[PDB]
This record gives structure tokens, C-alpha cells and sequence, in this order.
RNA sequence: AGCCAGGAUGUUGGCUUAGAAGCAGCCAUCAUUUAAAGAAAGCGUAAUAGCUCACUGGUCGAGUCGGCCUGCGCGGAAGAU
């Protein structure tokens, strides 16, 4: 177990340090407005830039949806492992032990992908 | 051959894409209500939407379709006293 819980934190950790490098304020101000505009209907009568609009939004939206739900995804996991802890069940602490390990991995990827920006 | 009607459902098939809803592609090209309705042939769009088409049901009420063999013609075909 010592290991599981080792990983929780350390994992939780990568995830604000990735945050941090983000800078995801701005980005998250910059999807607002880009969403905003996107709400307002005489974007969409100008294709192009409407398009590349709807571009902008989502690439936003993902980087810091993808923050959240690692923010997010985290604290149930670490929700499940102390709901395990206090009934001393094995398969609900087998299910903490390991569910964790794909948010981590996908935290990987994003990191990855972040790193390599250039084509 | 025209003419009148439908031209549905799962479904907007997923994806990758910025979006993809027959129609950017890439791929499967299946099944349903069955009279019949292509996971769609063209137009159309931001994409839907929208407008046709395929097949099919009515009207009508005799011939009709497009290959082959050969005859004769047509275009292709502009020049300097
Ligand atoms: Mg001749």
C-alpha cells in the first residue's frame, strides 16, 4: 500500500506543477471571452472566422478541461481510497489502488504533448 | 415519355476534424416500417436545414428500348492576282 499511497500525491503534484507551467488563468480568460463570442449569433455569419473561432474555444476548453478533470478525477480517487481505508474491504481498495494509474498516465500525455509544440 | 404522391426509421453510422448531421474525407455499405425509400447520384450550406434524383404507387392506354450488320449522306474542313 505504501507504494498506492506514495503515488496519490506525487501524482497530484505533477498535476499542479503542469498547471503552473500552463498558466491556465489566461487561457481560461481567453476561452470566456472566445465563448462569449461564439454565444453572440453574427459570428457565425463571417464562416472563416467563426471557424477559426470554434478552433480557438476548444483547444482552450480541453487543455483546462483536461486540468479539471485531473483536479477533479484526483480527489475522487482519493475519496475512493479513504472510503476504503474506513470499511476494510479489499476490493474497494484494489479498485483506489488502481484507478489511478490511467489519470496519471493521461497527465503524462498531455504533458507530452504540451512539450512537443512545434509540427 | 410526361403528369399526381411518397422519397421514411436505427441515424446525425462513427471518427479526425475546427465542424462533418447522404454529400471534406477514411471506412463499413448493414439492418428496420415494407409499396418503395442509396449509411446516398447531383445541387445546396458555416453545418444542419433546404431543393432534386434512384427505386416505387397512381393516372394514361399502344407500341417501345438500344445494340449488331450493311447502303447513302452530315460535321471534322483555314491561304494568299
Ligand atoms: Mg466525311
Amino acid at each position: 500500500i505504501n507504494p498506492v499511497n506514495n503515488r496519490i500525491q506525487d501524482l497530484t503534484e505533477r498535476s499542479d506543477v503542469l498547471r503552473g507551467y500552463l498558466d491556465y488563468d489566461a487561457k481560461k480568460e481567453r476561452l470566456e471571452e472566445v465563448n462569449a463570442e461564439l454565444e453572440q449569433p453574427d459570428v457565425w455569419n463571417e464562416p472563416e472566422r467563426a471557424q477559426a473561432l470554434g478552433k480557438e474555444r476548444s483547444s482552450l476548453e480541453a487543455v483546462v478541461d483536461t486540468l479539471d478533470q485531473m483536479k477533479q478525477g484526483l480527489e475522487d480517487v482519493s475519496g475512493l481510497l479513504e472510503l476504503a481505508v474506513e470499511a476494510d474491504d479489499e476490493e474497494t481498495f484494489n479498485e483506489a489502488v488502481a484507478e489511478l494509474d490511467a489519470l496519471e498516465e493521461k497527465l503524462a500525455q498531455l504533458e507530452f504533448r504540451r512539450m512537443f509544440s512545434g509540427e
